[PDB]
């Protein structure tokens, strides 16, 4: 499996390793990309994107880097299954909300409910691994 993801602090970064630890735990082998490393054509080969980015203001995907690869693959991810995952700070998930409509939109598969955590993971550990052993169940 292949995770992809957008940080800017290191929080969705920990969160991405977690997810693949998980993944990993359950006997199954993952990749984790920085969005800006990423091949699309390799990635499109996938049975199931997992993608994380950071809250951004205000409330939106990351626009230099993240919102540009997610508009790039949206005309050719109809039918795949995705997973979304991501840190924020003061808000309540409103950009994570959007980011599940867009992906629904665009016409994929949201096979678990996004995983989104307040700044870094710390507290939220197990969680995170438990997430990736969520989606390796699929
Ligand atoms: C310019 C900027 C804008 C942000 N806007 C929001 C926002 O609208 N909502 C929110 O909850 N957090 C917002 N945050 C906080 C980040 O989502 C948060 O610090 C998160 O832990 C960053 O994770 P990262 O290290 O993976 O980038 C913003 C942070 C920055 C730098």
């Amino acid at each position: 499996m292949k995770i992809v993801y957008w940080s800017g602090t290191g929080n969705t970064e920990k969160m991405a390793e977690l997810i693949a630890k998980g993944i990993i735990e359950s006997g199954k082998d993952v990749n984790t990309i920085n969005v800006s490393d990423v091949n699309i054509d390799e990635l499109l080969n996938e049975d199931i994107l997992i993608l994380g980015c950071s809250a951004m203001g205000d409330e939106v995907l990351e626009e230099s880097e993240f919102e540009p690869f997610i508009e790039e693959i949206s005309t050719k991810i109809s039918g795949k299954k995705v997973a979304l995952f991501g840190s924020y700070g003061w808000g309540d998930g409103k950009w994570m909300r959007d980011f599940e409509e867009r992906m629904n939109g665009y016409g994929c598969v949201v096979v678990e409910t996004p995983l989104i955590v307040q700044n870094e993971p710390d507290e939220a550990e197990q969680d995170c691994i438990e997430f990736g052993k969520k989606i390796a169940n699929i």
